[PDB]
């Protein structure tokens, strides 16, 4: 039933009406009956009409405290990525570091040649982005898909314990230039992520669809085994960036889509993904949830090798969600297998 729909797992995108856009969860609900999740990653163009702020001619003088330098090591499609931790600036100050020509973005005609060029150029003239800022950019009425308030089963964390996870539920911004880097990963807990690009020059998305994760898990290990041996989940590190012709020259399946301004992207549970920025812009994302991730999330593999990573306790979510099962699992005799092309119950509605 769920696995004749989107068998291909490729990339879809959605064109709400203002109707269908205003309740969140009950949307996400329905592009997973339509299986925009089997992808892990999905595009979500909201209606002409809406805008979540009157203008951005207001931020030069925000604060971006821990800017990062991205060094990459490799060839043959495999590398690591170093940060470099730099002195706090200015959007500004960025703006204009961005649009230099050192930093700027090359002259190209189709996307095709840029990403050759990303590829070809990734290691060279290391660029800097304005990465993981607190905050949001939405304006405080607006209710339409608010990153700070989505209102998702996720709540009950700080409901429960009081605690938040920097990014995780609360906002963060990101400050792109050209070349700017995101590594391979899932989110924390296996979570869904939701990204909204606020302006300025595209990101592009890779994916690999959750249902082909754990080929590409065991790619990564053969690659960095000494990484593998040191930590349970390395690609959590977010370090490891690995080109579209490596993952099909080891036959692993995955899709491509360029993120455009005014537009969002919806991660998946267990939905790996990377990219990089064309140029200057930003972007705002956070981490939510449906019960369907409460199975990924007491599944998650963590990082095993740093102490100051994201852990959260699944206890109130099987007590209050799964209370048949709660005994059992707190046994670790819980042997629920996942069916990665499942909707979320809530999609019945
Ligand atoms: O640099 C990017 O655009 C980017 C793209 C995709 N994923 C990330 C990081 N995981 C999402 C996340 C962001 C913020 C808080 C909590 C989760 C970043
Ligand atoms: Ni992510
Ligand atoms: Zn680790």
């Amino acid at each position: 039933e769920s696995e004749t729909l989107n068998p291909s797992a490729r990339i879809m995108t959605f064109y709400p009406t203002m109707e269908e856009f205003r309740n969140f969860s009950r949307y996400i609900a329905y592009i997973e009956s339509q299986g925009a999740h089997r992808a892990g990653l999905a595009k979500v163009v909201p209606p002409k009409e809406w805008k979540p702020r009157a203008s951005y001619d207001d931020i030069d003088d925000l604060v971006i405290p821990a800017p990062i330098q991205q060094l990459v090591t490799g060839q043959s499609g495999l590398f690591t990525q170093y940060n470099i931790q730099k002195k706090a600036m200015t959007v500004r100050e960025f703006r204009k570091i961005a649009n230099s020509d050192k930093y700027c973005t090359p002259r190209y005609s189709e996307f095709e040649e840029l990403e050759r060029k990303y590829w070809k150029n990734l290691t060279f003239n290391p660029p800097i982005y304005g990465a993981d800022v607190n905050g949001t950019l939405y304006e405080k009425h607006v209710d339409e898909w608010n990153i700070g308030r989505l209102r998702t089963i996720l709540d009950l964390v700080e409901k429960e314990s009081g605690i938040t996870i920097e990014g995780v539920n609360t906002p963060y911004l990101y400050f792109g230039m050209w070349k700017t880097s995101f590594a391979w990963h899932t989110e924390d807990m296996d979570l869904y992520s939701i990204n909204y690009l606020h302006f300025g020059e595209p990101k592009s998305w890779y994916s690999v669809p959750p249902e082909h994760g754990k080929r590409l898990e065991r790619l990564a290990k053969g690659f960095f085994p000494g990484s593998a041996q040191s930590c349970e989940a390395f690609l959590r590190h977010k370090m490891t960036l690995i080109s579209p012709l490596m993952l099909k020259k080891y036959g692993i399946p995955f899709d491509k889509v360029t993120q455009e301004a005014g537009e969002f992207m919806i991660t998946f549970p267990y939905g790996y993904h990377a990219g990089f920025n064309h140029g200057f812009n930003c972007a705002e994302s956070t981490n939510f949830a449906t019960r369907r991730w409460i199975e990924y999330g007491k599944q998650a593999v963590l990082c095993s090798c740093r102490k100051d990573m994201v852990k959260i306790s699944m206890d109130v979510f099987v007590r209050k969600f799964q209370p048949e099962r709660y005994k059992l699992w707190k046994a670790g005799k819980d042997n629920t297998v996942i069916d990665h092309t499942l909707p979320t119950p809530e999609a019945a509605e």
